[PDB]
C-alpha cells in the first residue's frame, strides 16, 4: 500500500573509523579504493534474500500480522521479503543504487525501510571486521615465519663463520656478539610487535551514504 | 510554470582555492584529477533528492506557501523537490550537466536557482573538506606508527651494540650518543610536524563553474 | 513438483581459512585473486553431471526410491539428476549464480538443496587442497635442484681455488673450511626448510557464501 | 536575414605570447599542449551562453534595439544570444570547430562576429591568465614549505652532531658553520627566489587562430 | 540411436606427473600455464578427424562392422567418425567443452566415448612428450654454446694478459691457474650438468579431466 | 564547366629539407613523426576557407573576370571559392585525402590548381617555420634561466664554503678560482651556444608529396 | 567429379627442427611467435596461384593430360589451377583453414592433395630459411662493424694515452701492450665468431600439421 | 577485351639487398618492420595514378595507337590508365593486394602488366633510397654538431683547469696534454667516421614479392 525510497552511494573515509587505517595498513603491506570495497559489501548485504527475510522475521510489523500458521506466515514472510526492492545504479547514466520498501502504512514503509537499511549495513560492517581480523592475524603470522627464517639464515652464517675462525680473540668476539642480523629483521620484529597487538575491531562503523533518504511517501503506491 | 536553467562543468585550480594544494599533498604520500573528483561530487549533490528537500525547507519561497497543515505542506515540499530537475550530461556527445528549477514566477525561479546552486556547491565543498580531513588524520597516525617502529628498531640495534661493546671509551661513548637516526627519520619527522599542524580548511571555494548562469525566464513553461 | 532455490557468491578470506595464506605463500615464490579462483571451482562443482549422479547415489531420498532394479534406479538417478537445475549469473546484468532443485516434497527440496550445496563446497575444497599439494611438491623439487646446483658451483670454484693455491696456511684453511656460500644459498636453504615441512591440509573450508539460503518452497511448481 | 561564419583551431605558440612559456614552466615542476588547453578555453569562451549574453549586452547592436519594455528587451536579448551558434569539429572527418552569427545586415554579421571572437579570445586569455596565476601561488607556497622543512632537517642533523661532539676544533667549526645544506637545498633556494619573483600576465594574447575569418555575406539567409 | 555424453576440462599438475615441473623448468629458462598448453593439445586430439578416424579404425566396434567392401567400409568409417561429435564451450555463458558418441547401444555409446577420450589423451601425451624432448635438446644446445663462448672470451682475456706480463711469479701463477671463470660461467656450467641429464618422459600422464563421465544413456536419442 | 583533381600524402624527410632536422632537434630536448605533422598543417591550410579566398584574389583569372563592382566581384569571388572543394580521406578503406577545382576553361583549372598547391605548401611551410621559431625562442629563455640558477646554487655553495673556510692556502685557492661547476653546467653552456646561433629557415621546403599530380581534364562534369 | 579434403594448423617446435633455434638465436641479438610466422608463410604458400600452377606443371597427372596445343593446354592448366581451393579459417568462430582438391578420380584427388601439401610446405620452409640466411647475414655485418669501431675507439684512446704520458717503464709497457679492450669487445668477438660460422639450413622441416588428413572420397561430386 | 592479373606481398629481406641492413641501422640510431615499410612504399607506387600514367606514356602499345591528335590520344591514354585496376587486400579476409590490366590481346595484357609492376618496384626502390639517404644526411649533420658541443664542454672545463692549475708538474702536464675526453666522445668519433662514409644505395633491389604473376588471359573479358 505504501512505499519509501532510498538512493545510496559509497561511505566516506570517516565512516570506516579504525577499519580504514587498519585496512590501508594491511593494503600497504601487500605492495580499487577501500571505501569502494566497503560499499561493494553493503550492496551485497542490502540485496540479500537472507537479509530481508531475517529483517522481517525480526520485525514486529510482520509479527502482529502473524496468524500462527506456518504456511501462511511463510507466505506472508516471503511477501514481506518481496516487499523490499533493490535497483543497482548505472554510473554511466548517473543512476545510483536505490531501494524501496512496501508496507500497509506509510509510516511502516519509511521506518521499516530505515530499519532494513541499518540492518543490512550492520551485517556488512560485521563481515568487514571479520575480513580485517582475518587479514591481520595472517599478516602477523607471515611476519613471524619470515622473521624466523631470517633468524635461521643468520644462524647458518654464524655457524659457518664460527667453524672458519676455529681452525684467538675474534673467536670469543663472534661467540659473544652472536649471529649478525640485517635491518630487515628488526623492522620485521617491530612490525611483528604491532601485528601482535592485534587489530582494533570496531563493529560500529557505517558502510553507505544516502543520496535519497526514505521518507513517508506523500501518496499511496 | 516558470522555470530557470543552469549549465555546469568542472571547476579550475584557483576555483578550488586552498583545497587544491591540500589534496595534492596527500596524493604525493601514498605513492582521476582533484577537480574532477570535486565536479563528480558537485553533480552528485545537484541530483540528490535530500538536497532539494532541505533547500526548500531553508528557502523563504517554500516556507511562505505552507498553510500549517502538515500533510498539505509535505505534499507541497514533495512537489518542489520534483520542481527541481537534474539532467546529467553525456561526454560522448559533448553534452554537459544541466539543471532546471520550476517555481511560481520567473524571479523566484532565478533567485531560487542561484541559491540552490550556491547551496549545492557549498555542500559539495564541505564533503570534499571532510574526505581530506579524514585521510590526513589516517596519514598522520600511519606515519606516526612508522616513526615509532623506526625508534624500536633503533633501540634494539642500540642495546645490541652496547651489549657487543661491554664484552672502553667507546662504551661510555655509545652510552652517550644514543640510537643512530637516518635522514628518512628526520624527514618523516618534519613532515610529521607539518602533518601535526593540520590542514587548512577553506569553506570558500566553488566546486563547479557556470557555463550558463540562471536568469529570469522570459515566459512560462 | 517442488523446487527450492539458492544463490551463492565468492568466499572471503576467513571463509577460506588456512588455504589462503598457503596459496599466497606459493605465489610469492613464482616471482586474479585467490578467493575468485576458489569460487570459480565452487560454481564448476555446482554444475557437474558426475556430482549430481554421485550425490543422488549417496542419498537416502534416491535409495528409498530404489527398487533394486538397476535400469530403473539408474533412470530415476538420471531424472533426479535432471531434477537439479543450475542457472549461471551475468555481471553485465549483475545477476549472481543460482541453483534450483526439484523433489517430491518441500522440506526435502529445501534440505536436499542445502546438502547438495555442502557436498559441492566440500568437493571444491578437496580439489583446491590437491592442487596445492602437487604444486608444492613441484616447487619443492625445483628449489631442491637449485640448491644442489648452487653446491656444485661452490665446489667447482673451491676446486679451482685450491688448485690455484696449490700452484701455507691458506691451504689448510681452505682444506678445512670447505667451500664458501652466499646469502642466497642460506636463504634458499631456509625456504627449503619451510617447504620440506610441507603444507597444512585443511579440509574444513567454505568456497562460496549464501546471498540466498534455500528455504522450504511455499507452493508447488 | 544575414549571417557570418568562422572556423577556428588552437592558437599558435606565438599568439599565446607571454602566457605560453609560463604555462610550460609550471608544467615541468609537477614532476595535452598549452595551445590546446588555451583553445579548449577559447572554444569554451566561444561556446558559452554567458559570453554571448554579455557580448550582446556589451554590444551596441543590442543596446540600440532595447525598447524599455522589460519583457521585450529580455526577449530581444535572448534572441541575439540565440543568434550566435558554435559547432564542435568532428575531427574524425576533418570538420573543424566553427561558429556562425546572425544579424540584420551583412556588415553587422561580419563585424559583430569578429568582435565576439576577439572578445572570447580576450576572456579566454584573461581566464587562462587566472589559472596560471593561482597555480603559481600554490607552487611558491609549496617550495617555501619544502625549503623550510629542509632547513629544519638540516637543523635537526646539525643539532645532533653538535651534541655528539661536546663529550675541540671541529666543535667550534660546527658552531660557526651552521646546518649543512645540500645541492638540493641551494637549488631549491634559488628556485625559492624565482618562485618569490611572481608571474607575468598579458591578457592581450590571442587564444585561438582562425581557419575561417568572418566576412560579409553575398546573399540573404 | 544411442549416445553417451562426456564433459571435460584441463588436467592437474599431478596428472602431468613428471611432465609438469620440467615444462616449468624450461619456462624459467626461456624468460598461459603449462596445464593449459597440455589441455590445448588434448582438445586438439579430441576434435581431430584423423583422431576419430584412427580411433574407429583401431576400434573393434568398427572392424566387426566391415563387410569387406572398400566403399561400404570407407563410408562406414566416415560415419563412425561422424558419430563422435565434439562441441566447444563458450566461457561467456558458463558453457563447458563436451564430447558425445553415438553408437547402436547405450553401453557402446558409453564405453566408446570413454575409450575415444582415453585415446585422444594418450595421443596428446605422446605428442606433448615429443615436444618436450625437442625443447630440452634445444635449450641444452643453446646453453653449451653460451658456455663455450664464455670459455673463449675467458681464454682470449687470458691470452691478452699473458702476452702483456711477459714483456716473475705472476707469469707462472697465471699459467698454472688457468682462465678466470666468473660465477656466471660456473652457474651456466652446473646448469649444463643438470640440463645434460635429459627429461623424464612418462607417456602415461593424463591430459584431461571429466566433468561428466560417459554413462550408459538411459534413453535413446 | 571544367574541373581538375589532386591526390596527396605526407612528405618525405628530404622534402622537409633543412626544416626537418630543426624540428627533430627541438623534439629531442622537450623530454607522431614530423612529416606527418608538416602534412597536418598542410591539410589544414588546404581545407581553410581563408586560403582559398586569398588564392583567388592573387590570381589573374579572377582579376580579369572582375567587373568593377564590389558586390558583383564579391559574388564572383564567392562563386569561385565554392569552385574549390576539399575532401578528407578515410584510411579504413585505404582512402587518401583529395581536392577539386572548377573553372571556365581547362588550362585555367589546371594552372590554378597547381599554383594553389604550391601556395599552400609555402604557407604551411612559413606557418611551420613560425611554430618552429616561437618554440625555439622560448626554449632558449628556459635554459638561460636554468644556468642562471646553476650559478646561484653554485654561488650559495661558494659563499657557504668560503664563510666556513674563514674561521691558509686553500682560502686563497677558493677566493681566486670561483664557484664549482658540474659537467651539467658546461654542457648546458655549450648547448646554450648552439641555441643562441638560431634556426636555418627553409622557405623552400615541401610540406607534402604527390600521389596524383593535376592534369588537364578530357571531359566536362 | 571427385574431391579430397584436408584441414591444417601451425607447426610445432620440433617440426621446425633446426630452423626454430636459429631464428630464436637472432631475435635474442636485436634486443609474434616463430611458429606463427612460419605458418603464416605456409598459408601464403598454400593459397598462392603461382604455387598451384607450378605444382600441376610438375605433376604426371597434368602431363599425361596435355595434348600439345598451347591454347588448349593453357586452358587445361588454367582449369587445373582453379581445381585447388583454399578456404581461410576464422578465429572469431573457431574455423580452421581447409583445402579441397578436385580430380577425375578419388585416388588422384588424394595423392595429388598430399603431394601439393608436401610441396607447399617445402616452399614455405625454403622462404623462411631464406629470410633467415638474410637476417643472419645482416646481423653479421652489423656485428663486424661493431667490432671494428670498438677497435678504432681503442686505437684513439691508445694514441691519446701515448701522447699524454710522454710529456720510462710505462712508456715501453704501453708500447708493448696495445689498445685496451673491455669485456663487451671480446663477447662480441666470440659471438662474431658464431655469426661468422653462419646458419645451418634444415630444408626438411615442416611448416604445418594435419588436423584432417585427406582421404579417398566415398562418392562423386 | 582481355585482362591479366597480379597479386603481391612484402619483399623478402633479401629482395631489399643492401637497403635492408641500412634501414635497420638508422632504426637502431634513432631509438613496423623494414620489409613492411618497403612494401608500404611499393603498394603506394602500385596504386598511384602518376605511376600508371608514366607507365603508359613509355609504352609502344600506346604510341602505336596514337594518331597524332592530342585529344584522341589523351582520351585513349585515359582509357589506357583506366584499364589497370588495383584492389587493396583485406588481410582480415586473407585477401592480399592485387592489380588487373585490360588490353586488346592476351599477350599484351600479360606483358604490359608485368612491365608495369617492375616499373613500380623501381620507383619505390628509388624513393626508399631518397628517404634513407636524406635521413642519413640529417643524422650526419646532427652528429657533427654533437661532437663539436662535447669538444666545447671539454674546452670550457679545460680552460677552467688551466687557470685553476696556474694559480708545477700538473701545469705543463695539463698544458701539454689538452682537454679531457671520455669514452663516449671516442665512440661518437668512430661512428662519425662511418656516417661520413655514407650509405650504399642499390636501386635494383626489389621492393615487393609476388603472390600472383600476370599471365596471358585464356579468354576475353
Amino acid at each position: 500500500e505504501w512505499s519509501s525510497t532510498a538512493i545510496t552511494d559509497r561511505p566516506t573515509v570517516n565512516m570506516l573509523g579504525g577499519y580504514y587505517s587498519q585496512q590501508q595498513f594491511l593494503r600497504n603491506l601487500d605492495v580499487p579504493s577501500v571505501m569502494d570495497e566497503a560499499y561493494k559489501e553493503f550492496v551485497m548485504q542490502l540485496a540479500s534474500w537472507d537479509t530481508r527475510r531475517e529483517f522481517w522475521l525480526q520485525t514486529d510489523y510482520y509479527k502482529q500480522r502473524m496468524v500462527g500458521n506456518s504456511k501462511a506466515d511463510a507466505a506472508l514472510l516471503d511477501e514481506m521479503i518481496n516487499n523490499i526492492q533493490f535497483i543497482p545504479g548505472d554510473f554511466t547514466r548517473a543512476v545510483n543504487d536505490s531501494v524501496k520498501l512496501i508496507a500497509e502504512t506509510a509510516p511502516d514503509a519509511n521506518n521499516l525501510l530505515r530499519q532494513y537499511v541499518a540492518f543490512a549495513s550492520q551485517r556488512a560492517a560485521s563481515h568487514l571486521n571479520d575480513e580485517l581480523k582475518g587479514a591481520w592475524a595472517a599478516r602477523t603470522i607471515q611476519m613471524k615465519a619470515q622473521v624466523k627464517r631470517q633468524e635461521e639464515v643468520a644462524k647458518a652464517i654464524y655457524d659457518r663463520r664460527m667453524n672458519s675462525i676455529e681452525q684467538q680473540a675474534r673467536l670469543e668476539n663472534l661467540q659473544a656478539v652472536g649471529p649478525a642480523f640485517d635491518l630487515d629483521y628488526d623492522q620485521n620484529r617491530a612490525m611483528l610487535n604491532t601485528l601482535n597487538v592485534g587489530p582494533t575491531l570496531d563493529p560500529r562503523f557505517q558502510t553507505y551514504r544516502y543520496l535519497r533518504t526514505p521518507e513517508e511517501p506523500v501518496k499511496r503506491d
